[PDB]
């Protein structure tokens, strides 16, 4: 069934043992549902707009995740896990925010922020041809190190509440008006059974391809594991999204290659300083990745010092905002 893959670490915590706050409670026919944006094999995510739902935005529009009619009763278990793990996380500029939910009498909705420009990796198949002030307004290198820069701040949130998420990949960032990146889980739009990029290994359906070693062959997830996935995500993004091992089949081989000491070649859009940052990433040796953190601070000095400045506005921006 739809399960979110974010896991908080705690021995992970259970998020049936954690407590529901009814302050997101949202009415129902505040509500206005619109056109789906993924639709996948348990639910889907559609348009919405809500009216009520912030005082400063009296008539909102944002997304809502919400599974089939059928659902059984431990499906929607999961969607309350699911929103149970995002008020315990709390906000972040950087991440696909929890705004409210429809938890009574009915199916459950979870109302989440709506992102104008779509998946990145979408984003840039658009804008793949076509490869300062205006980076964080409404391609070029200094777009894609904004993107960089972005994920690696909200990535840095979620190591600093002990979640590590598991299926980080361009697939799961979201680009809001802005050009703000945000992170998300957004397996509810997808079928991993009928994907290519998640592989049959045992008893499911992995992001092989996007996995560090020690997740593959002993089923260890850590934020060091999570920038493994964060080092193909850049390669992701300076390929102008092109899939991970061009031409390979995950196999056994593919395993085995991988541990051996395989990596990708540099991204053709990819600078020198940019490629290291993912040589780094893909260390065999967890504790050899570099944190979260001095990712950001990494990829920040290799920015103008004027979008550290325009970041921040924003980021203030989103902090006073109610």
């Amino acid at each position: 069934r739809y399960e979110i893959r974010w896991r908080v670490i705690e021995i992970y915590v259970d998020p049936m043992q954690l407590p529901y706050d009814s302050r997101w409670e949202f009415p129902r026919d505040g509500l206005v549902l619109g056109r789906v944006l993924g639709s996948g094999a348990f639910g889907k995510v559609v348009e919405g707009t809500a009216y009520g739902l912030s005082r400063s935005q009296p008539v909102m529009k944002v997304a809502v995740k919400m599974l089939k009619p059928t659902a059984r009763s431990s499906e929607k278990q999961a969607l309350m896990s699911e929103l149970k793990i995002m008020t315990h996380l709390g906000p972040h500029l950087n991440i696909v925010n929890l705004l409210g939910a429809c938890t009574k009498s009915g199916p459950i909705y979870i109302i989440i922020e709506y992102c104008f420009y779509g998946d990145l990796v979408n984003y840039l198949h658009k804008n793949r041809d076509s490869f300062v002030k205006n980076l964080l307004s409404d391609l070029t290198l200094l777009d894609l190190l904004s993107f960089t820069y972005q994920v690696a701040r909200g990535m840095e949130f979620l190591a600093s509440k002990n979640c590590v998420h598991r299926d980080l990949a361009a697939r799961n960032v979201l680009l809001a008006q802005g050009k703000i990146v945000k992170i998300c889980d957004f397996g509810l739009a997808r079928d991993i059974m009928h994907d290519s990029n998640y592989v049959s290994k045992g008893s499911t359906f992995l992001p092989v391809k996007w996995m560090a070693p020690e997740s593959i062959f002993d089923n260890l997830y850590t934020t060091l594991s999570d920038v493994w996935s964060y080092g193909i995500l850049l390669w992701e993004i300076f390929s102008l999204g092109g899939t991970p091992y061009p031409g390979m089949m995950v196999d056994s081989t593919f395993y085995n290659k991988i541990k051996s000491g395989y990596r990708m070649a540099k991204p053709d859009h990819a600078t020198s300083e940019v490629y290291e940052i993912m040589v780094k990433c893909w260390n065999s040796e967890p504790e050899k990745r570099p944190s979260f953190y001095h990712l950001s601070e990494i990829v920040e000095n290799l920015l103008p010092g004027q979008y550290k400045k325009s970041y921040e506005k924003i980021h203030l921006d989103f902090l006073k905002s109610d």
